[PDB]
């Protein structure tokens, strides 16, 4: 029995310019602290858990490796608060739980993120299923008081529902649904930052195998992952004129989403130290107001133990964060890993636009990329952690070399590094 505890993280953050020299900000070198008290209780059936943030940093730096972590110097806030139901069945790993919780997803595609959420959980040998809502209502910070543009008035529904058809090997298929019931700007009126871009409802059906894909740990000598998703549903785009310094609002369009998006991934695991291998993932887009144009819930992370280590790595390298939208990206990668002390992974990445006259997601740059060319660029990660005897020591590193798709006036090269100290009580 476990109720109290306390995580103290130590976080030195260094980005290069993210606009790569096409606008004010984006730099960053600076430290913070992270103190994260939690409290656990349990009684039968019943169990209940909160978690609280408190930071202190030199700038706006980022302190955790989740979609809620993607203001003011210090700030607050209410991290998770749960109540939790395990009685529901006989089942040991069935169990239901409601308010703000992580919602996690092993690729980190679909989520990988603290919301508010009514999750039901089912967890056998043989059987995996789990069905829940989701909603943003606030940040729960000091800092912040206003929700993120796409988070504001947007309603989840989801369905996962997996078998393990050979001892290592499970297929299952997965559902998403987000519903977008804001207000657009009118004509005359001004679009903000946190301001919204797009309404409309989106349903994602995708078909995912997996055989011991992030499972550092396996008996298999090659490990696998392939994932096809269906994006259905409908936009209304609000088109701007953003020549003008305050860029209004003009009009808007319709315009049906019809996409797919695909992941791929093989590793060779050479020995229990040793491993590589490539990875490939493709996200439609084109059409007529990016009717086939792909994009992914809003709770993702896009992180993952793909190079088959503890440490979770960007799928999408760490310094450009791919999103798969409009993107096709070539992967290689290798790690090396010593007991429960060491670990190492290097990571390699090119990334191509499906269609050369419209935008890609990037939840790491912001610059506007030139019409008629496909080369997004190319990404050289590293990940190196030492386990303390419960800390670790943490170096997370990117760099972004942009292509012929960012013209002249763009930086040659770009960086985004972490260092991590992290020590748990
Ligand atoms: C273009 C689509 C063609 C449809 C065929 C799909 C075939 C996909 C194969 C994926 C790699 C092989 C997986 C092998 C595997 O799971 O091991 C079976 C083993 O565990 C049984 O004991
Ligand atoms: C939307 C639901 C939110 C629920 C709030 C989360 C609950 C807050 C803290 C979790 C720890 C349980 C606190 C209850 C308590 O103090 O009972 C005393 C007992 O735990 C002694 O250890
Ligand atoms: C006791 C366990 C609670 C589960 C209750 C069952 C909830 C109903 C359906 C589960 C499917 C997952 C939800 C995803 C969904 O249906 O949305 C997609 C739908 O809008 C397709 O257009
Ligand atoms: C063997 C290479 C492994 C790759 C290491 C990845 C580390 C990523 C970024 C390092 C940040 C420190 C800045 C280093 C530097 O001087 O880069 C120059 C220029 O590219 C700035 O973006
Ligand atoms: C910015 C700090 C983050 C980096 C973590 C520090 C890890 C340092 C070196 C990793 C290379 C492995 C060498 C250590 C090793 O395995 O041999 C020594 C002993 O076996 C263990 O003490
Ligand atoms: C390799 C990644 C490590 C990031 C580097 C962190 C440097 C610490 C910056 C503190 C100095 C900033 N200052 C002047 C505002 O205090
Ligand atoms: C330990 C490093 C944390 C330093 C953050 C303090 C800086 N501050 C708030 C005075 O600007
Ligand atoms: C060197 C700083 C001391 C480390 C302690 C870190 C906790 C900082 C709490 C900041 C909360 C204050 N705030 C933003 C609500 O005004
Ligand atoms: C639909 C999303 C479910 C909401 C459940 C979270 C409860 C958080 C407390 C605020 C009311
Ligand atoms: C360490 C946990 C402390 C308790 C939670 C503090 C967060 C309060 C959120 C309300 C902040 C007020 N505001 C400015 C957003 O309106
Ligand atoms: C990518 C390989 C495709 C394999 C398809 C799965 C066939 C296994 C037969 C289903 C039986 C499942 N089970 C274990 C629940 O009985
Ligand atoms: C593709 C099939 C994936 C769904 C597996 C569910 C197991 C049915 C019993
Ligand atoms: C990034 C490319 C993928 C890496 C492929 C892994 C290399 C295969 C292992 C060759 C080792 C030869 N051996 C021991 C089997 O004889
Ligand atoms: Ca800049």
């Amino acid at each position: 029995p476990k109720n109290f505890g306390l995580d103290v993280k130590i976080t030195g953050e260094s980005e290069n310019d993210r606009d790569l020299g096409t606008a004010p900000g984006g730099t960053l070198n600076d430290i913070g602290i992270d103190l994260r008290p939690w409290a656990f209780g349990q009684w039968g059936d019943w169990s209940a858990y909160f978690m609280g943030q408190a930071v202190a940093a030199t700038d706006t730096i980022e302190t955790d490796t989740l979609q809620s972590d993607t203001p003011d110097k210090s700030y607050l806030a209410a991290r998770e608060f749960w109540v939790d139901y395990a009685g529901l069945t006989a089942y040991p790993g069935e169990h239901l739980r409601f308010g703000r919780q992580r919602l996690r997803e092993d690729s980190g595609q679909w989520q990988d993120t603290n919301i508010e959420a009514l999750n039901w959980s089912f967890e056998t040998t043989l059987l995996n299923a789990h069905a829940g809502v989701a909603q943003r209502f606030s940040e729960y910070r000091t800092d912040l008081d206003e929700l993120a543009p796409e988070d504001k008035d947007r309603t989840h529904v989801f369905g996962d529902i997996s078998t393990q058809w050979a001892p290592h090997h499970r297929i299952g298929v997965r559902i998403h649904h987000a519903d977008d019931s804001g207000h657009l700007r009118r004509p005359g009126e001004e679009v903000d930052n946190l301001d919204k871009t797009y309404t409309g409802q989106l349903t994602w059906l995708g078909i995912e195998a997996t055989g011991d894909a992030y499972n550092y740990r396996s008996s298999m000598p090659l490990n696998y992952w392939a994932s096809a998703t269906w994006l259905t549903g409908d936009r209304d785009n609000l088109t701007t004129t953003t020549v003008d310094d305050r860029r209004i609002a003009t009009g808007k369009q319709s315009g049906d989403v019809n996409a797919f998006g695909v992941d791929l991934g093989l590793r060779w695991n050479i020995d229990e130290q040793w491993k590589a291998g490539v990875g490939y993932a493709r996200g439609s887009g084109g059409g007529k107001d990016g009717e086939e144009q792909f994009q992914q819930t809003g709770l993702e992370s896009n992180r993952s133990n793909f190079t088959g280590t503890r440490s979770r790595v960007h799928r999408f390298g760490e310094a450009f964060r791919g999103e798969l939208s409009n993107l096709q990206a070539a992967t290689l990668f290798g790690s090396w890993q010593l007991r429960e002390d060491y670990d190492a992974s290097l990571v390699y990445h090119k990334f191509w636009r499906v269609d050369d006259d419209s935008d890609i997601g990037t939840s790491g740059i912001n610059a506007a990329l030139q019409p008629g060319e496909k080369d997004i660029g190319q990404e050289l990660d590293l990940v190196v952690t030492k386990y303390f005897k419960s800390a670790l020591i943490r170096f997370r590193g990117g760099l972004f070399k942009p292509g012929d798709a960012y013209g002249p006036g763009t930086d040659s090269t770009m960086h985004r590094a972490f260092v991590d100290f992290i020590w748990r009580f």
